[PDB]
């Protein structure tokens, strides 16, 4: 009856790991386009 | 013990909810300014 609570939140938690990574890949495309569009900030 | 079972995954699910939201807003920042032909951003 609690085995399912584990399954529900963990299924979502996995998805949250994947969707963040997906939104990070867009953000990484955008920092790449940044340093191509301009000089960009040189923190690293 | 199952009360912690919920809280362990759900606290991580919370963390994931927060950081994704930040990556969404800063992606919308990065996207907006980028194509506007930006120089620098603050993000965080």
């Amino acid at each position: 009856d609690f085995k399912k609570l584990y399954e529900q939140i963990l299924a979502e938690n996995e998805k949250l790991k994947a969707q963040l990574h997906d939104t990070n890949m867009e953000l990484t495309d955008l920092k790449l386009q940044l340093e191509k569009a301009t000089q960009r900030q040189e923190r690293f």
